[PDB]
């Protein structure tokens, strides 16, 4: 049964770096700060909210390992780039549309019928934050029908620019994928850079979407002379999109397959109704 | 398989009257009026974005049940109680509040690794649906770490107020459990009147939180004297709580077993941070 220990010990590192974010952020800014910046009340008000939330969820987390005779996750050493409010907002945001992904994942290996349906419930309420915070940075709460699953080493390649060290045997991130842009509507040529010389024999841009799963595709090339290969937004898909270099063409589904995996994957923020425009 | 086709059929007569509502409101409603009723274009942007993502949830299910041999549910008979803006959103907020526990509650029967991950990805977005709503009705996106689960019957006692008649023998709702008030803080006594003269000798309220589970207290009195018995919500419950009447005390998790249920449940909006005031 120790998939399920693992899986909620991964969940119990993702609630770490997401609680320990919440802790630092509504302890050096205040309301007004919000206010400052053309927030309300019930901005701060579901902040700090957010905040409460995380603590639960990392504390369940913590007593249910316990609850099946395993050992708790130490947390890792962090870094934000928190500069203004502003910039709390998109920590959130990118923080708060990685759950839905993490989650999801972890819930295929979580075995018992209850354990699934108290974890599903903090999957929910996580789904709240990410529209809090997108809504609150001008992109739609709720962009598309359903949200995909990734893996343990693709949260942590997500992740990987907030943890410093972890005291741990960590899930390995691979190195991050760099796109440009990083949203807008289908079709947009992204400008896809890997931060390290990896092979390019055989990449095929893997566009990962909840609605449709992986969409595959061949890079193209930037005519600006960097270099850099280009995917292309695919038709049909919805919502949140995280587009990675795979190698090879025997793994299809790289939300629950991290296998062939090269470089990222990193979010995508396709247009959505709810836009504000 | 049983148990997965009828839950997957379950969740379709809730996408069959979730879609419905959607599809005639953005067809009787326009930016103009959202605009006038003091919102931005973008909140008609996401609404529409809400029926597709509905439309996307019934047919996905529809697209579903018909690959395992099963026979797709037809939709009921609906009844919409929709006058101004200002009324459809209090209504959307209703449903997408229903989803999160009929999800859940289907969850907990549906027997494969791959159907469930779709499903909670579908789950997923509704919660993002229900933020929007509660953020846009002045109550708190996120109110709480955690939701729980009812069974279906208990989704047809919220959903029995829109269903007119079904074409197929649906889930049998329960007697609607009228609560006064229907939102407040830890503290507030809620005026519990049933609508059918039920036997008193037995009853119990059963709080049912996501965080606390079910909680039984003995009714109250009705403190003017109208025999109408009252519960109090207890502390230490966040988010959003269904009030039910339970006979007697064998059945401790209601959220997940309704054979001690005689009337209700109905919503509570607890007061949490990211209400308006």
């Amino acid at each position: 049964m120790d998939m399920t220990l693992d899986a909620l010990n991964f969940l119990l590192g993702v609630e770490h770096l997401a609680s320990a974010f919440y802790v630092q952020a509504v302890n050096n800014f205040t309301a007004d700060d919000f206010k400052a910046a053309g927030l309300a009340q019930r901005d701060y008000d579901q902040f700090v909210g957010v905040r409460n939330n995380e603590v639960d969820h990392r504390d369940t987390l913590i007593s249910v390992i316990k609850s099946l005779g395993g050992k708790p996750n130490p947390p890792c050493k962090y870094t934000f780039p928190v500069t203004d409010v502003a910039s709390v907002l998109k920590v959130s945001r990118t923080l708060e549309n990685a759950d839905k992904p993490a989650y999801l994942g972890a819930l295929r290996d979580i075995k018992s019928v209850e354990l699934r349906t108290s974890v599903q419930g903090a999957l929910s309420g996580d789904s709240a934050h990410a529209a809090f915070f997108a809504y609150l940075t001008g992109k739609a709460p709720a962009p598309g029908p359903v949200d995909g699953p990734l893996t343990q080493r693709h949260i942590a390649t997500l992740a990987q620019d907030f943890i410093v060290s972890c005291p741990y045997p960590a899930p390995k991130p691979f190195p991050k994928l760099t796109l440009s842009p990083q949203s807008g509507p289908v079709g947009t040529v992204v400008a896809t850079t890997c931060a390290q010389d990896v092979d390019t024999n055989g990449v095929m841009c893997a566009i990962i979407s909840g609605n449709q799963g992986t969409l595959m595709q061949r890079p193209g090339q930037a005519k600006d002379g960097s270099g850099a290969a280009t995917c292309t937004i695919p038709p049909g898909v919805k919502g949140i999109l995280f587009i990675a270099w795979v190698r090879g063409r025997d793994v299809l589904n790289v939300g629950v397959d991290d296998s062939s995996t090269v470089c990222g994957p990193n979010y995508f923020l396709l247009s959505a109704l709810g836009d504000a425009v």
